[PDB]
């Protein structure tokens, strides 16, 4: 079982913002999340060949991970901090779909979705 294409990070004829919220979402929000000692597992799509998971990419339809989304704020991908949001929260569940609970991978992702539900809670009122 083979890797699927990453997620699009760029779509020319997609429109785009930069908006207070998406600042946000990345100067906050990602680097928090990127620099956590449980970050590594989610900096980069799912290789399913390299970890020998021939069967993630038959139960994950909507891969998300924070390389996709950090390329994805770098290049002002989004039009909304939703689409963002999103992303994240796919990614998170995503793990909890294909894994038990209790594995190491769950209670990474549970450490990093406390900070993220932290961090979104303050964001800010769209200027
Ligand atoms: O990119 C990766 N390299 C690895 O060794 C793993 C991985 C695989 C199994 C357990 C743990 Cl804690 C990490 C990655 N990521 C990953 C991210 C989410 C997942 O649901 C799974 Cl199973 C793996």
């Amino acid at each position: 079982s083979m890797n699927p294409p990453p997620p699009e990070t760029s779509n020319p004829n997609k429109p785009k913002r930069q908006t207070n919220q998406l600042q946000y979402l990345l100067r906050v929000v990602l680097k928090t999340l990127w620099k956590h000692q449980f970050a590594w597992p989610f900096q980069q799509p799912v290789d399913a060949v390299k970890l020998n998971l021939p069967d993630y990419y038959k139960i994950i339809k909507t891969p998300m991970d924070m390389g996709t989304i950090k390329k994805r704020l770098e290049n002002n991908y989004y039009w909304n901090a939703q689409e963002c949001i999103q992303d994240f929260n796919t990614m998170f569940t995503n793990c909890y779909i294909y894994n038990k609970p209790g594995d190491d991978i769950v209670l990474m992702a549970e450490a990093l979705e406390k900070l993220f539900l932290q961090k979104i809670n303050e964001l800010p009122t769209e200027e």
